[PDB]
């Protein structure tokens, strides 16, 4: 249960979360991602691109239908004030791309922490162009300690979770419609 593997699908719940949030280390903006394939298709990482803050983990690399990935990010390592912020690509097997946005900011003032997921046509490396469009456009969810659900087309549906702190957890199932 370590960020970088995959685990068994529905073994995905916040206690793997808060194991892999914790195993990173104390630093001020961080985040734990699970994601749950339960598509019926096999998905192949392509990136992460990072608006701001980094990994040092490497996107599980193939996740077959039934897993779930586990996957971390945390801020700048040096005496930035900026958070973790970026867009995670997967080209699953049928053609199209998985996206998942998320934002931990450095200033709750200013910002809140948000998500999104959203499926793209065709093979799509994560950028600049589709964190705007995940960020600003396509109506991402609140990081608001609740549940949120919505299709997603192209026969999947997906459900998540993300808190609200700047040490968070992002928890999403993709299943089929
Ligand atoms: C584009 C490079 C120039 C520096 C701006 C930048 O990268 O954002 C830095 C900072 C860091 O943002 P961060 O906490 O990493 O991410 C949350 C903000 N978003 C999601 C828009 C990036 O957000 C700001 O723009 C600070 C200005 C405060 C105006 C109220
Ligand atoms: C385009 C930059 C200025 C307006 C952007 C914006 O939507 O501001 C978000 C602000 C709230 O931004 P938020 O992260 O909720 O709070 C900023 C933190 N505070 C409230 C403390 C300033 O408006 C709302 O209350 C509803 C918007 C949600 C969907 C568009
Ligand atoms: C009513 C369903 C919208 C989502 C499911 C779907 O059919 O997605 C197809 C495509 C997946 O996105 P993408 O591959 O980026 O194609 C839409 C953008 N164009 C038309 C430029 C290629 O999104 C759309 O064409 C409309 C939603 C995008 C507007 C926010
Ligand atoms: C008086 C300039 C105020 C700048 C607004 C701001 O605080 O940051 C918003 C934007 C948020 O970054 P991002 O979410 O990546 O969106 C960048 C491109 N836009 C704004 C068009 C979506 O960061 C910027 O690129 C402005 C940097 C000006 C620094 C002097
Ligand atoms: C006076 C209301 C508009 C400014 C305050 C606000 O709405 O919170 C907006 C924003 C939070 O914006 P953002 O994260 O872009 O919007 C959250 C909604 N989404 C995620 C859908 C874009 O923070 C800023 O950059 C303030 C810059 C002050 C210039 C007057
Ligand atoms: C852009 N960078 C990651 C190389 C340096 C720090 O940038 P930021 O974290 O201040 O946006
Ligand atoms: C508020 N904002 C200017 C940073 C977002 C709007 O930018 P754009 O994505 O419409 O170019």
């Amino acid at each position: 249960d370590v960020a970088g593997a995959v685990i068994d699908g529905a073994g995905l719940g916040f206690d793997v979360l808060k194991t892999v949030l914790e195993a990173l280390g104390n630093v001020k903006r961080k985040i734990a991602v699970g994601i749950d394939n339960e598509s019926g298709k096999t998905w192949t990482a392509m990136n992460t691109y990072f608006r701001s803050g980094t990994s040092d983990i490497v996107l599980p690399h193939k996740v077959a239908h039934g897993k779930a990935l586990l996957y971390n990010g945390q801020k700048n390592r040096g005496p930035v004030a900026t958070g973790v912020v970026g867009v995670i690509a997967y080209s699953m097997s049928d053609g199209n791309t998985l996206a998942v946005l998320f934002s931990v900011p450095y200033d709750y003032n200013w910002y809140s922490n948000w998500w999104n997921v959203r499926v793209y046509k065709g093979q799509k490396r994560a950028d600049q162009r589709m964190y705007e469009e995940l960020y600003y456009h396509r109506s991402p969810f609140r990081g608001d300690n609740g549940w949120h659900s919505r299709g997603l087309g192209y026969g999947l549906k997906s459900r998540g979770f993300m808190n609200s702190s700047g040490h968070a957890i992002l928890e999403i199932h993709v299943t089929k419609a």
